[PDB]
């Protein structure tokens, strides 16, 4: 079916005559994507010719072992990435159970795209754009059950002070609807942009079930719009979780905070404040924050942090259909659901 658990409503290439193909590398996912643009003469078709089910068999762990290793070293190098460059028809890479990737899926101007079972991780290319997944002006996508990881820490010299590694999954431009979940995001500093400016606001974005470990910030830094996190596990977050900016309105509701600084803020800009509604997580009150090691910082320039652990604005009726587990269930069952190799199960209440 098309239903993701959020705003993305796809099956990406998993429709009705869709082509199935097998990529042993990541030369072999554009060679595929290629020729899925040429008709029955050979004429290429704007938007693709058929759908396609992409499934990804190879495996680059000697790269990634490397670069775990030389973390440093990774930024300077050139970024390697797939490009899903205005194909429409539908599409889905997923990975075999076992395979890696050292390379990024970048899509843009495309839509039904869908994202499953890949891990993918330090990067290279972190001074050039080296995303490990970018959404750019991509409407129905779902980004599902991946592990994205690096290393959670700024080396010396980098261009800005903040290119190590880019991010696990940046959205911007018209990216409208996109469904982010079931991703196992771990040692990541920038977790993601939910717009890539001040003006670049809007979008329809849901997060649910990923498991968040070791990362700094942007869980998602929101510009505007709606973003709706639920049963997500946020711990060991060191530096700010939802950024909520620029008058966006966030649903955080039946997540699982632990080991958290700033977890739900809107910070960095001084002005135009986003809202958040707050609802059955872990914390209910304050008294709470103590209990799960919960602190909060100010900013040089005016800032709203949920240090009261009030809902502050209010929240649209969620159109899917979805049903969250409570916050314990997710700290206790989630993070064998999230991630690859779990044959993209779901957490369901008679799990818990
Ligand atoms: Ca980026």
């Amino acid at each position: 079916a098309t239903d993701t658990g959020g705003y993305a409503a796809t099956a990406g290439g998993n429709v009705t005559g869709a082509v199935s193909k097998t990529a042993t590398s990541m030369q072999d996912i554009v060679n595929i994507i290629d020729a899925a643009r040429l008709d029955a003469n050979g004429k290429k078709v704007k938007g693709g010719a058929y759908p396609l089910v992409i499934t990804y068999t190879g495996n680059e762990d000697s790269l990634i072992n490397a670069a775990a290793a030389n973390i440093c070293g990774q930024w300077s190098k050139d970024p390697r990435g797939v490009e899903i460059k205005e194909f429409t028809k539908g599409i889905t890479i997923i990975g075999a159970n076992g395979s890696s990737a050292n390379f990024g899926i970048w899509i843009k101007k495309s839509s039904d795209v869908v994202v499953q079972n890949m891990r993918i991780g330090y990067l290279p290319g972190g001074a050039k754009d080296g995303d490990m997944i970018r959404v750019d002006d991509s409407p129905n996508v779902w980004v599902d059950h991946n592990e994205l990881f690096a290393a959670n820490h700024e080396c010396d010299g980098t261009p800005d002070n903040d290119t190590t590694f880019e991010s696990a999954v940046d959205i911007k431009g018209a990216s409208n609807t996109v469904t982010v979940s079931y991703n196992y995001i771990h040692g990541v500093k920038k977790v993601g942009l939910d717009g890539s400016s001040s003006s670049d606001t809007g979008r329809n974005i849901t997060y649910h079930h990923n498991y968040y470990n070791d990362v700094n910030a942007r869980l998602p830094l929101q510009r505007g719009g709606l973003v709706h996190a639920y049963n997500n596990l946020y711990t060991n977050i060191t530096g700010s979780g939802l950024n909520v900016r620029q008058n966006g309105q966030a649903l955080i509701e039946n997540n699982w905070f632990e080991k958290a600084i700033n977890p739900v803020t809107s910070r960095y800009d001084g002005k135009n404040f986003g809202t958040w509604v707050l609802k059955g997580n872990n914390i209910t009150k304050p008294a709470d924050f103590s209990t799960y090691s919960i602190t909060w910082t100010a900013d040089t320039k005016p800032y709203v942090n949920a240090d009261s652990w009030t809902s502050t604005g209010t929240f649209p009726t969620v159109a899917y259909n979805y049903s969250p587990v409570s916050a314990q269930c997710v700290k206790d069952k989630l993070p064998g659901y999230a991630g690859v190799g779990k044959n993209l199960a779901t957490l369901t209440s008679t799990a818990c």
